[PDB]
């Protein structure tokens, strides 16, 4: 089993904490921030959009015992005082959003660990890898990131259109819930002031990498996709409006086939497939990172279409972030 | 000024009668609806949308005294025995949503009135008339529509956009707040079953005429657009996200100019423009049933764009509606 370490105990770092609870190749040994060891232990029983914490879960000596194991909980502001090797942690799972370049991350292994796997996209050149879309380019680097929820679904439905039919060119939209990054009434942001409008009474237009970075996941798309957000007030799960231009003539009905297709072999688990009257709740817990919706997208003619995928930009995310974790390992 | 009366007082109803108190060249003398006169006042004199009434209010022998000038107060279920000629009635607002066929909206004429405006999309052969598209297309109909709110949007953009640079094709997708035909938890829609879901709780995937319908207010753009929808949890405040690949080529700024232009003339009052960092909130009682939001859109080529607009489903809508009473009366 890869010993795993969370550093940011954000709801990242929480449900890639929940999701790596099922998985026999990993365990998380520690986890740092900024919270006392009974206050993580709150935050990990109780969570508003997901649930009671299925396990047990106590804290004994500052320290925490889920599930009958032990977990080192520390507090370093800084990630070189991270004695991970005492803890013999393989893998660190950088969550604070705060450590994405080599430069940062790298105190990790400085500080005793082997890889580091960024839970956002990176700042510099930090390489990016998403399942479904690139996993399959891993270069043995020791410091990688698993690109943001958007892309994770975005990537993987882009590279099944532009493989079967060539993506010509595409623009999209994500109508993305709310994150913790927003704020509860009229707020402070100064470097995104849209951002900081009261979340649960807009639709606040915002602005996403995504589709500029699944050209750099699946460079044959570089500079063929582009995109922007629209934050509504929902607590989880989101969705993406991908409008393209095809360049080989695809009926809907081919689409659905093509992408049903991937949903249950090469992509399994990454990308999904549905045709049911399904809404956003419906996918609370969802552990593809892309569920195409049949029924959802448009066709307008054979080479113009709207498709529409699901995500839970929670739970999908996280558990590709174990899947990094292992592969990485593999 | 033409004499007015309103048949179902929803919240079209309602909020065409609000924004009929600060118009001249109209008077609203009665309304229509399964509903007591001091229960017509209390609805009239709060509204958890738009604030508090602007002016007096009150009942007098179940009718209506507002602003002074009293209200003629009904509760007809078949529009025939309204004796609009009894209290004058020139034009009826047909809002109730139920009669939207030329058979059924004419029970109107039958009882007393000279014309009659449907405050929806036709469900039959009845002519569709947008302010900014078509208004000027009007021969003397005595009964007309005035399609959706969405419409009312996505009509005067792509009509600015299609004669500047020429639609080739687009798909559009609009954020729409919720309406009184959702539910406030998992409830019954035989019709739409998506739609009966929570609407609190969801991104509901819905269908649209809109683009459909925008193919007949401007035939030449017939069968260049189609859409859907995601209706979002929030009170009021719509947005159309419209895709389009151009046949001349235009650079954003030339996209932005060819609006702008048509906000400070020929579409001054249904087309907007604005370059501020807004939010649904901003536009909530905007008249303007277009209003292009310059730093919300994204260019991809000078021949593929994704273009944004705000409306106010209510506010908006229901001013126009007043617009083509006035209009079809002139």
């Amino acid at each position: 089993t890869i010993k795993v370490g969370i550093n940011g105990f954000g709801r990242i770092g929480r449900i890639v904490f929940r999701a790596a609870q099922k998985r026999s190749d990993i365990e998380i040994v520690a986890i740092n921030d900024l919270l006392d060891a009974d206050y993580m232990a709150y935050m990990l029983k109780y969570d508003s959009t997901h649930g009671r914490f299925d396990g047990t879960v106590e804290v004994k000596d500052g320290h925490l015992i889920v599930n009958g194991k032990k977990i080192r909980v520390t507090a370093e502001r800084d990630p070189a005082n991270l004695k991970w090797d005492e803890v013999g942690v393989d893998v660190v799972a950088e969550a604070t959003g705060l450590f994405l370049t080599d430069e940062t991350a790298r105190k990790h292994i400085t500080a005793g660990a082997k890889k580091v796997v960024m839970t956002g996209p990176s700042k510099d050149n930090t390489p990016m890898f998403v399942k479904g879309a690139n996993f399959d380019k891993y270069a043995g680097q020791d410091i990688v990131s698993n690109a943001s929820c958007t892309t994770n679904c975005l990537a993987p439905l882009a590279k099944v259109i532009n493989d079967n039919f060539g993506i010509i060119e595409g623009l999209m939209t994500t109508v993305h819930a709310t994150t913790a990054t927003q704020k509860t009434v009229d707020g402070p942001s100064h470097k995104d002031w849209r951002g900081g409008r009261g979340a649960s009474q807009n639709i606040i237009p915002s602005s996403t990498g995504a589709a500029k970075a699944v050209g750099k996941v699946l460079p044959e798309l570089n500079g063929k996709l582009t995109g922007m957000a629209f934050r509504v007030p929902t607590p989880n799960v989101s969705v993406v409006d991908l409008t393209v231009r095809l360049e080989k003539a695809a009926t809907y009905e081919q689409i659905k086939a093509a992408v049903k297709a991937a949903a249950e072999g090469e992509m399994k688990g990454v990308l999904g497939y549905t045709e049911d009257d399904v809404v956003s709740t419906d996918f609370n817990g969802e552990v593809c990172t892309s569920v195409f919706d049949a029924k959802a997208g448009i066709a307008l003619n054979d080479n113009f279409v709207k498709l529409v995928s699901w995500y839970d930009n929670e739970t999908g995310y996280s558990n590709k972030v174990l899947d990094l974790i292992a592969h990485i390992s593999k």
